[PDB]
């Protein structure tokens, strides 16, 4: 049965974090994440935000001010509502390996 799609994360040059999932017929996408500190289960995170509509096919979370560095780790989990039911990407871990213009 259904599983949340994996998120794509990008570090932006000169600054910023962008996180997105494809719209698979959701009503809601939430991102919950911490920088260089593990998530202790389903805690809110330093980044914690509900996104309520997709934009051109994707659900997008942005922190335009996040100044990331190579080797920074983001520990995260996401939440999507599909047909009134909730699904998570659990135990997300992403390492900055480069930047996007
Ligand atoms: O009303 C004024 C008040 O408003 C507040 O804002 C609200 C805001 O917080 C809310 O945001 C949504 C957010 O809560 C939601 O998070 C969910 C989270 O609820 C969920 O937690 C689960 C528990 O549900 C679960 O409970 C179990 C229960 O299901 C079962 O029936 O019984 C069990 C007992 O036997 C019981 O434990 O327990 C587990 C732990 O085991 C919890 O993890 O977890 C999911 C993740 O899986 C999490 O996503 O997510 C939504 C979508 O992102 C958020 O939108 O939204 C409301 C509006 O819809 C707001 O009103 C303010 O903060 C206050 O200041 C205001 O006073």
């Amino acid at each position: 049965s259904y599983e949340a799609p994996p998120a794509t994360l990008e570090a932006i040059h000169p600054k910023g974090l962008r996180v997105s999932v494809p719209d698979e017929g959701f009503s809601l996408f939430a991102f919950h994440g911490k920088l260089n500190e593990e998530m202790e289960g389903l805690e809110a995170g330093h980044w914690s935000r509900d996104i309520t509509k997709p934009k051109n096919g994707r659900w997008i979370f942005r922190d335009r001010n996040a100044a990331l560095k190579i080797g920074d780790k983001i520990y995260f989990w996401t939440f999507v509502i599909k047909d009134g039911l909730g699904y998570r990407q659990d135990n997300g871990e992403w390492t900055v390996e480069g930047f996007v213009d």
